[PDB]
């Protein structure tokens, strides 16, 4: 029952015998002697010359002796301080075309180094003070910043970084949560984290496994020091071909307690950084001296970042609820509200909206969360849910800390950073900012595996690597549409709806001027119908009575134009479209809540004679009058506006239909609302998206070069309580309403099953980069 040559052995024991492995600290099982002789910790970590050539003394941390190498237990400046070597940061940047391994190395290996808390900004403090780190940088591949996932903690973060899915998904929502049905928490502290019930998905180490691709524990007890994991994974390195792993993982605690103590701009980050720094140093050192420094694939990687948040901010949920000891809250950078004997919702969220004037939160249902944060389809998230503003801090009652994270994952403090050195990444390259459930895939495609089902877009990111094996496809159509002319009669028609002669609604400066991209492809099974107007163009769906989309573009110098007094109500019917296969008027009578508006807007028509095409049933939909406030301003003005600055651009206007909040398409029986005495179906949000010319020199339907994307998902709300100042005019409230609610053109994807972008002068890769993109106005 000893560690004598077993210390942070691969191979599990299993109880009742004694273990000496990276978790036998964690349940208190390690054999007598494992802090003596694994936590060695005797002569430092560094060699020094009288050391050099010494005679294997089992008591010292690391050795100098020449068998060291033979073991992968040298101290990792052996070579530097004995032999003639160099330090690994002491030499110049050489490309890595092909991998540079030694014997029996099949595959090149790969290292996830995790920095817990590293804020993008401490990239900054440059090679005076980060020089190893520096050099991975600006020698390999890295972004600006890597965005993280709500709610930007650890174990979600580090978790979706391990899996590719979003926290929503594997089931890891935050560092602590319930979970009804196993009726327990989770908690940071602990020994329930480690049962495997809470853990969903598939992470990269099960992956590996599961395809024959042993990898190294990605688990370091905190026992464990920083100096030891590198050594660990340096001596696992060594092994023979049949024990090697092939994926390791360190994991450092900091910079994120430093943060949380110091703040992210304080001058006290210099130390915790120049340590993660020797870190990286010491790795990359003991790698040379196994020739490994030209074979393995070494990424940098952060969970989230650092705030400032002092005590004196912190808002208090007895000051808005009368009624607190009845709920309990998970607290912090965010909230999560829940009854405590197994109160009311309506009631809760009402008193927490809009009370006080420098109010630092604001209450939201699970579902009416931003789509861009993925966080509602799982029963460990609560309904009632906390977005707390930056620099703050929310408790449920009434200064030791200075900084914590879990906002926001579009604040611009809680973005992280990613660096990749490595034979298949390339050199002296650098990428766009993307998020973190992206690398699941990469790593995968690094190490040769097939991924497992995630919620990163597999070709997004191709341009980090030099080479890989997966070409990404554009997915097949579905249903393909149809093309109606004018079938039906004027007079056929008796929808409730009051309000040229030609070969009319035909092609020709249509799909031209106002498709710029191609036609979106359906991928799903329905009959839609594709209608062409002189200032828009439309895929009409026959099932929900309106469009899946609505493609239409405003010129920079395009004017605007009022609606008149007359064609104020005016809904004109569509006689290329059967009656049977249309809204009418009378329903929206019935409904005394329910309105509508229109996805191709009368106000930016082209002619006074085109407007009329504007007022068509086809291009009618159902909205709250509330939504209509933010509609109206957004179509009238802000189209507009964007127009002006972007040198025109082109609006996919749609609805959205997700009633279950998975952020997916809903089926035909997973809608709720239709409109009263009807099968018109309420969406739940709104969709657009506003594309243009990177290159702004050129009009956006002249465009050669890259395209540049802006889309949101509004949430089709019959109030705006989310909008405080709501009260005001829209130019006060609804531009920021909707900053609120950006998205990803992925996102939408997902949501309406559609595929955009599928005819372009664009590489696929660059379209599937175009897509995962995220405008953030920060
Ligand atoms: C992020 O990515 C994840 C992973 O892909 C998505 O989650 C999956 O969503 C799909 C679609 O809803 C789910 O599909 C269903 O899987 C069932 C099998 O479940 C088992 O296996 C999965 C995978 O290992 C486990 O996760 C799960 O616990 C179970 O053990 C099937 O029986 C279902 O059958 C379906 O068949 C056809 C369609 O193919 C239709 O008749 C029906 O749709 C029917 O349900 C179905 O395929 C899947 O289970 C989810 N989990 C995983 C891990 O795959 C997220 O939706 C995605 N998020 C985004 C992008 O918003
Ligand atoms: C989630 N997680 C870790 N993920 C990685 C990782 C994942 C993907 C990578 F690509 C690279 C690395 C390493 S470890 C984790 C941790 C983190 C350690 C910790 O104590 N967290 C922590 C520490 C300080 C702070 N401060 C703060 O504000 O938040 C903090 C968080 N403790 C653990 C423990 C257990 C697990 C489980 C074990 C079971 N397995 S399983 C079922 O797949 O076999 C899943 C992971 N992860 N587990
Ligand atoms: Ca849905
Ligand atoms: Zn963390
Ligand atoms: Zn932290």
């Amino acid at each position: 029952g000893s560690c004598k040559g077993r210390c942070f052995e691969l191979q599990e024991v299993g109880p009742p015998d004694c273990r000496c492995d990276n978790l036998c600290k964690s349940y208190s099982s390690c054999c007598h002697d494992f802090d003596e002789l694994c936590l060695k910790t005797a002569r430092g970590w560094e060699c020094t010359k009288d050391r050099c050539g010494e005679v294997r003394n089992e008591e010292n941390a690391c050795h100098c002796s020449e068998d060291c190498l033979s073991r992968g237990d040298c101290c990792t400046n052996y070579q530097v301080v004995c032999k003639g070597e160099s330090h690994w940061v002491d030499d110049d940047c050489e490309e890595i075309k092909v991998p540079e391994c030694p014997a029996g190395f099949v595959r090149p290996p790969l290292i996830i180094f995790s920095v817990d808390g590293f804020r993008a900004s401490y990239m900054k403090k440059g090679s005076k003070v980060m020089p190893n780190i520096e050099k991975l940088r600006s020698c390999g591949t890295h972004a600006p910043y890597m965005r993280p996932v709500y709610p930007t903690k650890t174990f979600p973060n580090l978790y979706t970084l391990a899996t590719g899915l979003y926290p929503e998904s594997h089931g890891i929502v935050g560092n602590s949560m319930y979970d009804p049905v196993f009726d327990a928490s989770f908690h940071l502290r602990g020994r329930e984290k480690f049962n495997h019930r809470w853990w969903g998905g598939q992470p990269l180490w099960i992956t590996a496994t599961k395809q024959g691709v042993r990898a190294g524990t990605f688990f370091w007890s905190v026992s464990i020091p920083h100096e030891r994991r590198i050594l660990t994974i340096l001596q696992w390195l060594s092994l023979p071909d049949n024990e090697r792993p092939s994926v390791y993982a360190f994991y450092s605690e900091q910079p994120d307690f430093s943060g949380h103590k110091y703040g992210p701009f304080g001058p006290e980050m210099t130390n915790p950084l120049r340590e993660i720094d020797k870190t990286v140093g010491q790795l990359m050192d003991g790698l040379k001296q196994l020739r490994l420094h030209r074979c393995v694939n070494v990424i940098f990687v952060g969970d989230h970042g650092m705030e400032d948040v002092t005590c004196d901010r912190t808002e208090f949920l007895s000051n808005y609820l009368t009624n607190v000891d009845d709920i309990t809250l998970v607290p912090g950078t965010l909230g999560r509200i829940r009854a405590k004997s197994i109160y009311d919702p309506k009631t809760i969220i009402a008193a927490l909206t809009c009370k006080k004037p420098d109010q630092h939160f604001k209450p939201y249902m699970k579902q009416h969360l931003p789509k861009r944060l993925h966080y509602a389809n799982n029963r460990r998230i609560e309904d009632i849910h906390l977005l707390v503003d930056r620099r703050w801090h929310v408790a449920r009652k009434p200064c030791f800390f200075q900084g914590d994270h879990g906002f926001d994952n579009k604040v611009n403090s809680m973005q992280t950073v990613f660096v990749g050195y490595g034979p298949t990444f390339k050199y002296r390259t650098k990428v766009p900012p993307f998020e973190n459930i992206e690398l699941y895939n990469v790593m995968c495609d690094l190490l040769g595996l097939k991924p497992a089902p995630n919620n990163g877009t597999h070709g997004s990111l191709n341009h980090l690597l030099r080479t890989n094996t997966f070409r990404p496809t554009m997915p097949d159509e579905v249903s393909r549409p149809n093309y109606p002319g004018i079938m039906y009669l004027q007079s056929e028609f008796d929808l409730g709806c009051t309000c040229l002669n030609k070969r009319l609604h035909t092609k020709g400066s249509t799909k031209e001027r106002h498709l710029l991209y191609g036609r979106p492809a359906v991928l799903y099974r329905t009959s839609y119908d594709i209608l062409y107007h002189t200032d828009f163009e439309s895929g009409y769906s026959e099932i929900f009575l309106m469009p899946l989309w609505t493609s239409y573009t405003i010129s920079k110098q395009a004017e605007v134009s009022s609606i008149p007094e007359h064609l104020t109500n005016c809904v004109r019917p569509d006689v290329r479209v059967s009656p049977g296969f249309s809204q009418n008027c009378l329903a929206y009578k019935n409904d005394k809540q329910m309105s509508y508006g229109f996805l191709f807007p009368p106000y930016l028509s082209s002619s006074p004679e085109a407007k009329y095409d504007a007022f068509l049933v086809t291009n009618m939909v159902p909205m709250y009058p509330a939504f209509k406030r933010v509609w109206a301003y957004f179509q009238r003005v802000l189209v507009k506006k964007y127009a002006s600055e972007r040198n025109g651009v082109n609006v996919i206007s749609g609805p959205i239909f997700d009633y279950n909040y998975d952020g997916l398409r809903d089926t035909e029986d997973e809608i709720k609302q239709y409109v009263e005495g009807s099968s018109i179906p309420v969406p739940t949000h709104y969709y657009s998206i506003i594309t243009s010319c990177l290159d702004f020199t050129q009009p956006a339907d002249k465009c050669d070069g890259p395209l540049s994307v802006s889309s949101f998902i509004l949430p089709h709300r019959p109030d705006n309580d989310e909008s405080c100042n709501s009260s005001e005019d829209e130019s006060k409230w609804v531009e920021e309403l909707m900053k609120m609610h950006t998205a990803r053109v992925r996102d939408i994807e997902h949501l309406t099953g559609l595929d955009f972008y599928r005819k372009t002068s664009r590489s696929y890769s660059e379209i599937l980069t175009l897509k995962t993109y995220l405008h953030t106005y920060e």
